[PDB]
């Protein structure tokens, strides 16, 4: 089998907090560790962040760190005895005037006044990611009086949303502003914004991140009905980001699970067309929380995401809280490898008939065209400062390995989420100009990726100091004297 | 929202044995009831068969009955209680001599004489489609003594295989020969053959079925590595059948779960190209055994099967043994409807450039072409004897309703598994020839499917008595005087 | 070789006026005789019209008659001596005020009052169908002072036009109004309008033709720069007609020879898209005026028109005035047959993805689809009243013979210009309804077009009296008992 | 309009022998002068060759010289009185036994032993390039007895051929071997072989040319039925050549005029696929022998050759013997420019799905891909030694100017026949390496082809001395500091 191209995002948590498990996850092949700021303390995150970077370096791997902002997720308050159980037909109330610590079998408090204002009789409310469902029977100034449609347990601080969406909330909370600073302070590679509705929400988050001196790239989580209402809404949000996440948990609540299949495919495609990275997420291997093997549906879900040409697939509870975090990563990685053998994973239309905007864009596209048609080419050596050039290369369907050669750590980590891209640390400026090409080829010969007789593509610009000036494509024969 | 086109196969069992639940399944929209002959007594099947047909007729629905032969897959015997639970590290024994009804927590019997010959110390055994895994620690003359590697439940007649591959029975079992007679005696609409390897296995089954006077159509279950080894193997097996099933449980064990995605798609496509019906099966909504809603992976799995253009999707334990059989069917039906709104579900290339063989094939194809391009057409009235004509129509991607008008019950049930086809009972021979067209159009006007001003396609042959002579296509305006 | 599908229009004149030559032209395969009203007396036309119809009937052929209106010719006045000769660089003047009777080597008069208003310095003037070319050097109050660009002879009443057009003239002259009546009186099948500018000119001609009781179909000659200025101009003119003619003589003068290739292709395509007939004309085999074989350029020109999917190709002086009218028709017919063997002549996209408007349109399209894919089909029996149904069929690329079965003479002749359509005289209303199918099939068996074992398509409507109700397509096996 | 891309080959002769006319032809835009060795003396050719090269240099143009070998004619013997005249309907005989000097009004001898074997009753025989045509009425053991179909004169040693071809003769005659030496001695850029049958004939010609020290590229004239008998025959002959010519005069005789259109298109396409140059020839503007303007058929013929994507179009008698050689070239050039504006002239599929063989091939293809999609690119600077790299570039449909930068005269002339390629004399080896790019860009700035702000593609290899090592593509912004 070939080296896996689709990247794996693994959420960390109680089940993946020790050095022994993190080491095993690194070895199993995680490419990105997600730190969910909805839970844990700042120091818990710092400790994990330090440990993943240490253990990655220990094994010559490049793992990005993604920080996930909680967002304006609306939660219930606490219960007196920490949890309750509800049956179909039971009556239940959400009250702004009920004490936050005194939840009972009949009522719980909520610290969000506009919840009651935005809801009306008939609205369906979904709690704990849809596990419990209620319908609003009566509205008063301070509470919603409901009937349970689908029973189950309820416990402190569980999430609530309305079927259809449309709830008022700010995109950035005060917690999120603090977490943005925390992310900048930890030098996180990616930061994910929850529940954005339009480009403004992402621009605001970008402002705050730069103001805090953060260099992270921004991920827009597509979880709101308004974000997918039409192509302009979606494309606007995508263009304001560096990456997007198909956040199927909250999105499914907002638009209905029966609409997910079409929207997942649209989001991935529109992301790639706008030269952004895309992640597919949520319940991809849920059964592995309690089982050491996935279901056939789970295998199919992941494989189909790979054929949709997602950059990465994500684990949440499977890796953060479940009994088999390492086995989940292993299984996910194996399914990705299998799906990548399909003929549709390697054949491209190469954006025929379209208009290119930039010069560096053109060299990237020209290289993918060349590599996909001259099969003697076994690798692409992309000398890059910020990772932009191999971002463009990896938007094109191919099975050729793309190597991002960079001296910077920021870049070496960034590309870990790019489908088909591997990092090779390399500093061309600190070498005699005439020796750069053979030096780059040496790095692949060391690793056994290419041998004498194979061909390779090298891309670069004129200087080795500025960014955004890729303008050259060379096709080199491994074995020849390379200038 | 439009009428669902993708068909639902629901396996019956303990959870779906009563008249109250079967009535609810019929109302929830099942199109085919599967009777798994691996479990239950002949009279249990007869009782369920009678009840489904009665309850379907009660609600003006046409539900086929599919009988699933156990096949030469090797199974364990019964337990004293029905089931046990095993933990990692537990010891367990498979014995040729142990009583077949007295299985315990420590040993179960097995009707496989070569057990000790085929297995050896170190071999891994897989039970229940890989869910439980054991390693052989000791071999004796009549038993295998094992340690559990992966725990889980075990129950009567669960499948067992060896990781190398050496468990199997040769060609059609004696049980199956008896069940073929039982199927013929019950007038089953479909019969499924397990573990077929090539056209010969299906021809043998067809011989036995016709010898017993059975009119059922044959379903080849694709579960053996040899059946998908190459296109000739697969196409041979498909051509010898009337329908095929993507049996992902056993198939995943035989070829590995990482290869399923590509093969599922190939099987569906090759089936449709050879004008056969295709079912996708196994663990599509497994979490609904214990939960009243599916996971996102399960939603995705089903939806993607619909976009692959499967005829039907299947439930096994979800409907047969689980806690929420009705909710599973409802959920599956809702996901199908959502996926059918996708633009790829309705647009066809119409087999351009290909060569047709038959005349009735040509009229079917010509009607789908016409309907897909003249949007005034709201339905296709296909007068058919055996259901062959609407079989061909439904191989072509479309969203136009196909109505199979037939006088025969055999046909009225058969087409229940055809994607996009609805039955309208109708006897053209018992009418004055000049009144047939308006009589057929009346049936759709009664049901509110078409109104005055809509157009319709009618297909038929010259006589109303023979089969295989469809040769006419008419385009009629609802409102006009129809000859 | 197969029966030629592309139709041949042959202009009559002095070289093709006798019964012996007309008989030879009929036998050589002409499908339409063009009567150019620019020359000849009314009785000369009547005599030829009668003779072609007589001789066609004598040999079981269906030849249409097309009457070509002269239109608005702008001409110079007379020269004092009979003819003058000009050399490149010579000076020459056109004067509104000079005496029209005697012209000199330096100046000629002209009956064009707007001359000085319409023309300007730099304009190129083309005389005698482009044979002489001049450029306007100076404009004075009553004359244009020119330099000769291309020399040659000039004589009394030669035509003059301006590169670009914009000379004022009505499309219908008083002569043309008289000729429209003459055409109606002769029962001409087609009438061609010269120099129309827009749909209004064609609607006016249609009014006059119906007022005179004429049943002819109208041909718009695309000869004016204004007619091809943009798609709306062209499409408007096409939609107002039944057929169009790529009139490359005058059109080349108006837009320049270097623009012809693109516009010829556009006109043909837009005509077919709007379900109109199209003729390609002018100098297709000019060398055959004086030679018994065509040049390779002439062969190429005709063949390329056939691959552009023109309905017909035309001869003008080659058949009307030249030394080898019969040999020209024979050569043209042979080149058509050769080009029709090309793979692009028989393969169609079948208007996939498009939206159909009418029901009879749908049956026509459905038949071409069916015939192009079921190769057992050797003919299409199209029962038609007015020829509309086979008009639509013949817009689709195919090599299957289309037979227009009609009782009417108007229709039997009309379809002679339709590519791939042959007339079979037939009256279904005068037969017992149940015997029609086999009666139609008999007509093809008589002619040896189909034999026992071949298949055929029959199209018709419900009654045999009304027009515009084709709604049925049947596929029949020649040899079976046909109802 | 833009600069013409399709190249013009003009045959020289009595009408184009003077310095005044040659100068006018150079200024009118000829790209290649053809020296037909069938006529003229060695010194007549030398004088013309010297004059075209002198006059081209005088006007900064690069005109190749093509030498056309006469090849094999089969000829009749002598007449008693040197010539006779034959009329339509006359009887005439060709006899293998009749005295070779005593030809009469009724019979002539012939030194063709297989005459009776090769010809048969019904065959048409063409003498003196088609001036006389006969049909064979009877065959006897030593003669063919014929009827004259087309009359004319006959004289000693006139050529004879059969419709259908198949007469035995070797591709290279003794005259041709002498002319190969003459071509080498004159340093001709191209040599054309007449009536080759297969790769062997072209390899033999290449041997003789190299043996004589000739550097010319070889043109295979496709005129023999055997050369187009199937794809292997044709492709074999193409692969053994550098260029091919669609020789429609002799080819039409050998396969029939009705087959030319399809074969012209096949030859052009197969030539381009195998990376060869292709010329379309013969009677493209024949009427211009005696007229100063072409017919519409001639305009169409040339334009359609341009849309078929021929590299060049040729004139023979139009430029060599006719009354208007300069006007013919001007007209041909104008028609080419018009046809090049068509949208199909600029859009390419870019050999999607295909497999490339070489590295320099890959850079050429990658540049055409890049140029066709980044419209900021206004030119391609191709540094080439032998012209191979811009040969490959020009196989791809585009409207971007391709500039072949070369120091060698051999190369500067060679590319004159390549569609869309212009020569820029340039010696990169004689410059400081760091100044090459801006030096090349200066050459285009001098000529006003590009301005500040435009982009350009530059291709090259590592050294500036070896051939066959193009391996680099750069995209440069005109105005920036170019390394
Ligand atoms: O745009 P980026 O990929 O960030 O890379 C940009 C840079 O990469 C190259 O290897 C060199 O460092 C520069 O020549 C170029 O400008
Ligand atoms: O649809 P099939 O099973 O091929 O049978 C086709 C039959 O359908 C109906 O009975 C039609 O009215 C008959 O004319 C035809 O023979
Ligand atoms: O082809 P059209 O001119 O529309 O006429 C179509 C007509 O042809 C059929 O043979 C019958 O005559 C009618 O059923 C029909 O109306
Ligand atoms: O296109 P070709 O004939 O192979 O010539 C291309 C060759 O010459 C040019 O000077 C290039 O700069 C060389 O580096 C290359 O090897
Ligand atoms: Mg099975
Ligand atoms: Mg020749």
């Amino acid at each position: 089998m070939s080296v896996r191209r689709t990247k794996i995002v693994a959420t960390l948590g109680p089940a993946s907090n020790s050095p022994e498990v993190l080491e095993q996850l690194i070895l199993a092949g995680i490419d990105v560790a997600r730190l969910n700021f909805s839970h844990g303390t700042p120091d818990e995150h710092r400790a994990r962040a330090r440990l993943v970077r240490e253990l990655a370096a220990k094994h010559g791997r490049f793992v990005a760190l993604l920080g996930d902002l909680q967002g304006p997720k609306i939660r219930i308050a606490k219960f007196a005895n920490k949890r309750i159980e509800l049956q179909v037909g039971d009556k239940f109330r959400f009250s702004t005037s009920h004490a936050r610590d005194a939840g009972t079998q009949e009522v719980v408090g909520i610290d969000y006044p506009d919840l009651v204002k935005d809801c009306g009789v008939g609205d369906e409310l979904l709690l704990d990611d849809g596990r419990v469902v209620m319908v609003v029977e009566e509205v008063a100034a301070d509470e919603l009086r409901c009937r349970v449609l689908i029973g189950g347990p309820l416990s402190d601080h569980k999430g609530i949303n309305r079927r259809g969406g449309g709830l008022t909330a700010p995109a950035l909370t005060d917690k999120d502003k603090a977490d943005i600073k925390l992310a900048a302070d930890m030098d996180l590679d990616y930061v994910a914004v929850s529940f954005p509705r339009d480009a403004k929400d992402m621009e605001y988050a970008r402002r705050l991140l730069t103001e805090a001196g953060g260099k992270a790239w921004l991920v827009a989580k597509i979880e709101r009905a308004e974000a997918v209402a039409d192509d302009d809404a979606l494309d606007g949000l995508i263009r304001a980001s560096d990456a997007v996440m198909v956040a199927r948990g909250d999105l499914g609540v907002e638009i209905g699970d029966a609409e997910l299949v079409g929207i997942q495919k649209k989001i991935i495609l529109h992301a790639r067309r706008n030269n952004k990275v895309v992640i597919t997420a949520t319940q991809m291997m849920e059964s592995m929380i309690h089982s050491p093997m996935p279901t056939r549906a789970e295998v199919s879900d992941v494989a189909n995401a790979v054929l949709d040409y997602t950059d990465a697939v994500m684990l949440s509870a499977e890796s953060a809280a479940g009994e088999y975090p390492v086995e989940a990563v292993k299984a996910m990685a194996r399914v990705c490898q299998g799906a990548e053998k399909h003929p549709t994973s390697q054949k491209s239309s190469h954006r025929l008939g379209q208009t290119f905007d930039r010069c560096d864009e053109s060299i990237a596209l020209a290289s993918m065209y060349t590599a996909n048609h001259f099969p003697g080419i076994k690798a692409i050596i992309c000398l890059t400062e910020s990772g932009f050039t191999p971002l463009i290369m990896s938007r094109i369907r191919s099975s050729v390995p793309i190597y991002a050669y960079s001296p910077h750590r920021e870049t070496q980590a960034r590309v870990a989420m790019f489908r088909g891209v591997e990092t090779i640390p390399f500093d061309p400026a600190a070498l005699p100009a005439e020796k750069v090409s053979q030096a780059a080829v040496d790095e692949l010969l060391k690793r056994g990726v290419v041998t004498k007789g194979d061909w390779v593509i090298l891309t670069k610009g004129d200087s080795y100091t500025a960014q955004g000036g890729t303008n050259t494509m060379k096709v080199l024969h491994v074995g020849d004297l390379l200038v």
